[PDB]
Parts: structure tokens; C-alpha cells; sequence
């Protein structure tokens, strides 16, 4: 929870709270490790806190950008040296290329009115009248009063979408802007199931891994909902990472198996998912089968070679937790399954 032994002290300035602060950021660190830092040290003073970035201010001539996040925070040299480098903690708006709008009419199109007029256009998907107000200098970065949803994730739940979302890219839109609740457009497709629009987010560059305000990405949101599995298995091809944890240590497989999303959990496994993982009770995802009845989802377990002794911190084995709940079918699964009956994947 420290600092890396190369970390190097930077100036964050934060202009929402007219103030600065020094802080040990690792160049050996991809820039989201510098951003929670930051988050920590505000210690709750922004509102909407998940929609600031770190931005390279400009510095003559140069314009300033938000920093990748994915990428590493050595690739991006201070410039002209002060003694600290100073980086800037800014609200995610639209990035103009120039400036050509008076601040008078600037202000017009950002009314509630005109806001209430855009998001109304997307949601009737359309898409002409969308790209002529982004090419007036609109900034689609921004929520709706009443629904906390941003353009891009109502888009990113229309049926194709993909002529829409590359409009709103093009006019703008950062693609892990999130909503008022704290979701992606990644996680909106991804709870749709509507692998269309996830399939167009991905090509334009968006993250499988971003997190929602609980730390949960899109991949957790697909196996808490299962349904039709082709997101979960889109997210799994571009590299999602597997493994991420609830409060309670439930990773995917825990999720998965107390619904029975058994298509779910035969792709998690299939990309590596850890059997053995266990929850803060001490739980496998072979014990959240027996506790939950979900008989199909325990035969994949067994089948690729779960070990059925491991005890939960109540000295339960998946067998007792099942002998308990009343599952005796499901126990008796788990009992006569022998060992050799196994097909691993590695």
C-alpha cells in the first residue's frame, strides 16, 4: 500500500478543489496505480470522483492530454524541469483541438434543455442530428439529471449501436466514461448482452479490465447475469482479466455457480479461472454449488478436477455444505464422483 522503492515525488494540482498536492507516483507503475494514489490522498473531497483522469498540462505549444492509464507512467517525461514534475487531476470533458466557440455559445449548447435534447436523440438513435451538434462543439461527456446514464452507455444499450458509438467516439467521448452508479459503457453493453455494441467498444480501443465503483468489471457483471454467453466469451478473447474479487472474495466462478450460469463457468475455466479459489468463508466454487443446488454447474467443477476435500472455515467440505442445505441429490454427485473421472485442462 506504499510507494515502490522508485517512486518519485510529483505536484498534482487538482482545479475543482483549487489546491495541490505532493505525492510519491512509481514510473514503473501503469498510470492507474497513480490515479488511485491521488484518490486516496483526496480522501473523498470530489464529487464524481471516478470521472477525473490525470492530465499532462500543456507546455508551450504542446497540448495537454490525459494520460493512458493502461500504459506506464514512465511514458511521459516532465518536459521543462522543475524540481517536481507537476501533473494536473481534471474532470474527463471532451478534449478540443482548438478553441472556436464563444464562451457565450458555448454555454447555449450546454444547457439542461439542449443536455435533455441530446440524450433524447440518442435514445431514438439519431444518429445524423447526434454528429451535427458534436460537430457545434458539443461535449457528450456528461449525465443525464434524471437517469445518471452518460450518451455513450444509453447508446451502448440500443440494438446497433455501432454507427452511433463511433459517432460519439469521433464527436469526443471518452470510452470509460462512467455513469452516474459508476459504470462503464463496457459494463452497460456487457449487462445487455449485446454483444454488438461490446464487440464495436472493444474495436475502438475501450478496456475489457475497467472497474466499476465496487471494483467489479464487466466480466463479474456477465456471470452475475448470465443469459446468452457471447459477452463473457468477447471479453475472455480481448484478455480480460479473471480472478477479480467482491467485497467478500466471490470471484467469477463463486457468481457463476450460485445461479447455475454453467456456460459461464465453462469459459471462466477454460481461460484459467483458479478451482481452488476460496471466498472469505473459506468457500470453493464446488461449496457454492452444493449450497445453492446447482447440480450441472458441480459436474463441470468435478469433471475438470475440483478437489472436493477442501473445508470451508466452518471444517465443511462441499459434501457436508449440500448433506445441510437438504441437497441430497447434489451430495450424492459429489460423493461417488472418483477422482480418475477427470478430463483437466492442463
Amino acid at each position: 500500500d506504499g510507494p515502490g522503492a522508485s517512486a518519485v515525488v510529483v505536484r498534482v494540482g487538482i482545479p475543482d478543489l483549487q489546491q495541490t498536492k505532493c505525492l510519491r507516483l512509481d514510473p514503473t507503475a501503469p498510470v492507474w496505480a497513480a490515479k488511485q494514489r491521488v484518490l486516496c490522498a483526496l480522501n473523498h473531497s470530489l464529487q464524481d470522483a471516478l470521472n477525473y483522469g490525470l492530465f499532462q498540462p500543456p507546455s508551450r505549444g504542446r497540448a495537454g492530454k490525459f494520460l493512458d492509464e493502461e500504459r506506464l507512467l514512465q511514458d511521459y517525461p516532465p518536459n521543462l524541469d522543475t524540481p517536481l514534475p507537476y501533473l494536473e487531476f481534471r474532470y474527463k470533458r471532451r478534449v478540443y483541438a482548438q478553441n472556436l466557440i464563444d464562451d457565450k455559445q458555448f454555454a447555449k449548447l450546454h444547457t439542461k434543455a439542449n443536455l435533455k435534447k441530446f440524450m433524447d436523440y440518442v435514445q431514438l438513435h439519431s444518429t445524423d442530428k447526434v454528429a451535427r451538434l458534436l460537430d457545434k462543439g458539443l461535449d457528450p461527456n456528461f449525465h443525464d439529471p434524471d437517469s445518471g446514464e452518460c450518451p455513450l452507455s444509453l447508446a451502448a444499450q440500443l440494438d446497433n449501436a455501432t454507427d452511433l458509438l463511433k459517432v460519439l467516439r469521433n464527436g469526443g467521448a471518452h470510452l470509460d466514461f462512467r455513469t452516474r452508479d459508476g459504470l462503464t459503457a463496457v459494463h452497460c453493453a456487457t449487462r445487455q448482452r449485446n454483444a454488438g455494441a461490446l464487440t464495436t467498444l472493444l474495436d475502438l480501443g475501450a478496456s475489457p479490465d475497467y472497474k466499476d465503483s465496487r471494483g467489479l468489471t464487466p466480466l463479474y457483471h456477465s456471470a452475475l447475469g448470465g443469459g446468452d454467453a457471447l459477452c463473457c466469451e468477447l471479453l475472455l478473447h480481448d484478455h480480460a482479466q479473471l480472478g477479480t474479487t467482491d467485497e467478500n472474495g466471490w470471484q467469477e466462478i463463486h457468481q457463476a455457480c450460485r445461479f447455475g450460469h454453467v456456460q459461464h463457468l465453462e469459459h471462466l475455466l477454460f481461460y484459467g479461472a483458479n478451482m481452488g479459489a476460496q471466498n472469505a468463508s473459506g468457500n470453493t466454487a464446488l461449496h457454492i454449488c452444493a449450497l445453492y443446488n446447482q447440480e450441472s454447474c458441480a459436474r463441470v467443477l468435478l469433471f475438470r478436477g475440483a478437489n472436493k476435500d477442501v473445508r470451508n472455515y466452518n471444517s465443511q467440505t462441499a459434501f457436508q455444505v449440500a448433506i445441510i442445505a437438504g441437497n441430497f441429490e447434489l451430495a450424492e454427485v459429489i460423493k461417488t464422483h472418483k477422482d480418475s473421472d477427470v478430463v483437466p485442462f492442463r
